């Protein structure tokens, strides 16, 4: 979470798509989508990013669907959003023990237990959080079974960047979890 704001600019693709879906929290705008190989991922924007200003108007107070609307209505060619990255995520680091654990239980992605005398428990880990990224890569929609996959194949270092559960919660509504597994960008970024 660089706490910071940031510009980013971006072009519609022969289609005229960027990847992205786009939902109200809070008289906010927040990231609900990143489309793998899209306009918005190339660019490198988050779930939960939140976008202040498209083309250098103020979100704050709009629907989601005016946020959809101006997106579909931009002279295509150049695109500049301001960004504030992922405010409402916090990224925990811990370490394997030699079993290879990182010392939590979880469930449809949502941490549910710390185990006693673990990484999990030495750095703070919460329960009633949702697991959004493993290693800067965006793991939500995943089975649980492929999110433990990730684990273990992570180097004994492993970055876990979390979500309060109600706040998570409130931006997948209304998104059927079909396209999360489908269609949410679960790539590494390229260079």
């Amino acid at each position: 979470i660089k706490q910071g704001i940031r510009e980013v600019i971006l072009c519609k693709d022969q289609d005229g798509k960027i990847g992205l879906r786009l939902k109200s929290i809070d008289n906010g705008i927040f990231v609900q989508l990143v489309q793998a190989n899209s306009p918005a991922s190339l660019v490198g924007l988050r779930f939960g990013d939140q976008v202040l200003q498209i083309n250098g108007e103020n979100c704050a107070g709009w629907s989601s669907d005016k946020a959809h609307k101006v997106l579909k209505q931009a002279f295509g060619e150049k695109i500049t959003m301001t960004i504030r990255d992922r405010p409402f995520e916090r990224t925990i680091t811990m370490h394997k023990d030699s079993t290879g654990h990182v010392g939590f239980i979880f469930k449809n992605g949502k941490i549910t237990s710390i185990v006693k005398d673990s990484s999990a428990a030495r750095n703070g880990l919460l329960t009633e959080h949702n697991i959004c990224e493993i290693n800067g890569q965006n793991v939500i929609g995943l089975k649980d079974s492929q999110i433990a996959d990730i684990l273990s194949t992570s180097g004994t270092v492993v970055t876990i960047t979390i979500m309060p559960a109600f706040i998570f919660e409130h931006i997948i509504k209304r998104m059927a979890p079909s396209i999360m597994k489908s269609l949410m960008d679960h790539t590494i970024p390229e260079v």
